[PDB]
């Protein structure tokens, strides 16, 4: 684990953590590589050693999301607890969720960075298979109703999507007085959704 | 009472404006095109609808009155299910109405109808809150603030409508009518108390 590489990776990560933060505070189309560099304490030449364009930063953030999801699914693990962790992971960062929805149009569906996008789709396919495997196992264990597994997949997607929209609604955030009470209620809903009667 | 040369026609004007709105996008549809699809000239501008905005508001007002009629018609579970069915049928109309919130409702257009829309939406909000409170009191729903259940119903419906607009749904999901009733089961079962 040489020092040179540990410290290259650590800077790379600060670049990414800083870019996301700037993207979410100011709107991604404002933010340049240059501002991300100034935010981190480094210059043009240095940031280009890690990312040659904002688009590579964009895709790398989404790849890291997909790798984080992959790591959550990676022994007879507790599938109920994994279901809860899956919803918590998905609803943790609603701003990032919403950013990724726009990045889907602005860079994924254009292959501005074609090698990274090709990779993104393959890990997504694997995460899709991992999530539906969890579904099939909860069905086989009698927890989930025995309907096509994509029914539960689509339910989960819908719940996460509207939960994120709920958090972006001016009307909704004020009615939501106890926000962590509600969050845990939402997790319970997700784990319990489509449970066999 | 012979009044209904007007009645019949009005419902046909609305039914056809909406269809055109959803097929071609509302910004592109004119009263001219609506009188055309229905088979009339401009016996539509005295047919109520002194403008398209009045058609827009009428459609939203009709939607909220039908929602109101749902709550009026004893079986709280069957009513909960009818509510989700009502909200999730026609996701395209749900999306039109969302755009009209910004394009029409939150402006000075047709203020008398917007005022009425705000009132009956508050009415319907209170009837939903009340059904929730009853289901909590009757032990069916978990005893947390009613707005927990209300926000959760809003999120399910909203995410459902987006799902119905998604590349996934219309190309890989096979059994759409079974899925629909599965999603309504989920809404009815959301937040139920476990004994």
């Amino acid at each position: 684990e040489p020092r040179k590489v540990r410290e290259f990776r650590r800077r790379e990560q600060e670049i990414l953590d800083t870019a996301l933060k700037l993207f979410l505070e100011q709107g991604e189309d404002s933010v340049t590589v240059e501002m991300i560099a100034d935010a981190v304490g480094i210059g043009k030449g240095t940031i280009y050693k890690h990312f040659k364009s904002k688009a590579e930063i964009y895709l790398r953030l989404m790849l890291d999301y997909e790798r984080d999801l992959a790591a959550l699914f990676h022994v007879a693990r507790d599938k109920e607890a994994l279901s809860r962790a899956y919803f918590e992971f998905r609803m943790r960062d609603p701003q990032r969720y919403r950013l990724f929805d726009r990045l889907e149009e602005k860079v994924v569906k254009t292959s501005q960075v074609p090698e990274m996008v090709e990779e993104l789709h393959k890990i997504r396919a694997s995460n899709f298979e991992r999530l539906t495997q969890l579904i099939k196992e909860r069905i086989a264990d009698g927890k989930l109703e025995n309907v096509p597994p994509y029914f539960h997949y689509c339910a989960a997607w819908a719940l996460v999507h509207g939960a994120v929209a709920l958090y972006h609604s001016p009307f909704w955030r004020e009615v939501l007085e106890d926000q962590e009470g509600f969050f845990h209620f939402l997790m319970d809903i997700g784990v319990r959704m489509g449970n066999k009667r």
